[PDB]
């Protein structure tokens, strides 16, 4: 006899169907509590916590690690890309040269004192007379970084030859 769904309660008399949390599932069942996306088309897997359901991006949206600007102050999405220098992250565009204001990129020279940044042909002589030092601007990195797996499930697609993996 059929498996219930976990979603709606319902048997499943679909030719294919998903396993997840221990759980069968309608697909159009399983969905992101947050932004109703169908979990197992968008991805591989759904996050449990809190009472929730999620995909990945609501997962890192809700619970992954925040940051803010060292430049303008505001708060940085664990989802954003952010620039890194001297222990502090920037909006990309709050990444500029504090003299000329050129957004500085990957793979430039740059020189930072106290705080503010140079670019190469920036360099500030009269400050300078530690930030004697180049550096080379680095790739962006994502704000929330690298996260555990502790609340991620897989999903698994299960066909009903009427349960075989698909
Ligand atoms: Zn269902
Ligand atoms: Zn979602
Ligand atoms: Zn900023
Ligand atoms: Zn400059």
């Amino acid at each position: 006899s059929w498996k219930r769904c976990a979603g709606c309660g319902g048997k499943i008399a679909d030719r294919f169907l998903l396993y997840a949390m221990d759980s069968y599932w309608h697909s159009r069942c399983l969905k992101c509590s947050s932004c109703q996306a169908q979990l197992g088309d968008i991805g591989t897997s759904s996050y449990t916590k809190s009472g929730m359901i999620l995909c990945r991006n609501d997962y890192i949206r809700l619970f992954g690690n925040s940051g803010a600007c060292s430049a303008c102050g505001q708060s940085i999405p664990a989802s954003e890309l952010v620039m890194r220098a001297q222990g502090n992250v920037y909006h990309l565009k709050c990444f500029t040269c504090s003299t000329c204001r050129n957004r500085l990129v990957p793979g430039d020279r740059f020189h930072y004192i106290n705080g503010s940044l140079f670019c190469e042909h920036d360099r500030p002589t009269a400050l300078i007379n530690s930030g004697g030092d180049v550096m080379v601007v680095g790739e962006p990195t994502l704000m929330g970084g690298e996260f555990g797996d502790e609340d991620e499930r897989l999903i698994t697609r299960l066909e009903n030859t009427q349960i075989d993996d698909e």
